[PDB]
């Protein structure tokens, strides 16, 4: 209610069901009265490559090209593409950022991969030493809201695709947790697209009805138990 | 007769460890009588983002875009974008595909993904029934040979980054086991970067070593149990 909401939604369609599970984001937040941002990263066309062109300035070693390397000096020296410090300023201003997205191989879409790896760059996501518990991005929530072509039973510990907090991991704990983000449940919201119009319909309401109390929700334990169990 | 490699490389440095690893793949399986080809996505500005633009031609909802649906449609109708057949051309031909890249956040970087998800559409990596074990590439040998920044102790089941098997759970069972390959064990180097000049040359002997006997190898059991089990 007197907090920011950075949406990062990768859909190429808007009237997908994605983009219903991000519209009803931006409207229950905005009833809420938080200030809400949205990266359409396709309507962007957001770089999802990280090359040479991301630095601005001159290479801290022009001879052999380092992306991890460049991009922290160029952190530091404030001579990184605008796109990327763009997306940096959303997310250091936001107190919840909410990653909208379809299952691409049990992952996220390159689009919003191409995000992750040029936007949380060392010296503003991460420091060595400075991550997982000590990680930048310390005090801030996010939360992956996910729709999956598989249902629910094909994602379980005996299903076909195994338990859907397996494919959780490298997001959640490898690159959420690692930036120092209090991570929330996902949202999972299994195979729409065989779905009735009314489970649809039902699917969009669960996760409004959700939001409702986002704030008061506690982040989970983002460990190998939680993931993994035993 | 003799074998067909396609090696699908991921970094934009000549003079890099990644550099040197599929340098001296492509060294070795050329000195046993192999056929090469290298996919340098880099080199190649291979474009990661799954869009309408990779559907040549009349869209089947030209109303609502559903990439999976147009790209599977476009397929059977031989009318997708050239750089995805070009690619479908190699991965076809292929009897082992390398995959050589750096992590980036427990995962590929956001170029390789976007080849993982252009490339392996349904009807030509998957259908139904076609997945997993009855998978369309079934009969080809995959692999991936990444490299770290984080040390083999941090990658331990009580390290900080958890097991290695958790990462690959994504790639490996739920990319190329279910697109039907048989996965051969992963080639980890270790930390490159931080390890001396002859631990260096020794990763990458070891690497074209175990390339001599690659054809002799067995397919791990890609499982749950693999990659989180006892
Ligand atoms: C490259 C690629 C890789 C993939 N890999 C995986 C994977 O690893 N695992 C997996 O399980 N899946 C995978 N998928 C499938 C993908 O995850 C699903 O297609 C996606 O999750 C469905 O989301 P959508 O928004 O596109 O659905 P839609 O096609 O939009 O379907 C949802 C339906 O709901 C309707 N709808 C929209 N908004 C509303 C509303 N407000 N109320 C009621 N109905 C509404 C739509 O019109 C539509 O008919 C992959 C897909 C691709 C293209
Ligand atoms: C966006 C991003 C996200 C990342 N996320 C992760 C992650 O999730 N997990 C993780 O553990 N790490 C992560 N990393 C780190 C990354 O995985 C490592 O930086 C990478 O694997 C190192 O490989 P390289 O080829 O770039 O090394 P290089 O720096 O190119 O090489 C290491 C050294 O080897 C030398 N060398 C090259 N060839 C040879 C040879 N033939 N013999 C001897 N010496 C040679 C080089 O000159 C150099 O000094 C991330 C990096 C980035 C940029
Ligand atoms: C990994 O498992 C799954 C499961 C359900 C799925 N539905 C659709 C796709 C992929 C469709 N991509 C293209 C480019 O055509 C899919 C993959
Ligand atoms: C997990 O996320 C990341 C992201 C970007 C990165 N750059 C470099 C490393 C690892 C290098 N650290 C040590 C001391 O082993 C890294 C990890
Ligand atoms: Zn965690
Ligand atoms: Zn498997």
């Amino acid at each position: 209610a007197g907090k920011k909401v950075l949406i990062v939604y990768a859909h190429q369609e808007p009237k997908s069901f994605n983009g219903s599970l991000k519209n009803v984001a931006v409207d229950e937040l905005s009833r809420q009265g938080c200030t809400v941002t949205v990266s359409d990263l396709y309507a962007m066309n957001f770089e999802p490559r990280a090359t040479d062109k991301d630095i601005t300035g001159t290479l801290s070693n022009p001879e052999v090209f380092n992306y991890g390397v460049e991009t922290h000096e160029a952190y530091k020296q404030r001579s990184l593409a605008s796109d990327i410090t763009d997306e940096q300023k959303k997310v250091r201003e936001a107190d919840l950022v909410i990653f909208q997205f379809p299952l691409y191989w049990f992952s996220v879409p390159a689009i919003l991969k191409g995000w992750m790896d040029r936007v949380l760059c060392q010296g503003f996501a991460f420091d060595i030493p400075g991550f997982y518990d000590s990680g930048l991005l310390q005090g801030k929530l996010a939360l992956l809201s996910v729709t999956t072509g598989g249902t629910a039973e094909m994602y379980t510990k005996t299903g076909v695709n195994g338990d859907s907090r397996y494919f959780l991991w490298p997001l959640q704990h490898g690159t959420l947790h690692f930036c120092g983000f209090k991570v929330l449940a996902p949202q999972i919201s299994f195979a729409p697209e065989i779905a009735s119009e009314e489970e649809r319909k039902g699917m969009v309401a669960a996760w409004s009805q959700r939001l409702q109390t986002i704030w008061k929700e506690e982040p989970i334990p983002c460990t190998a138990h939680w993931h993994f169990g035993q």
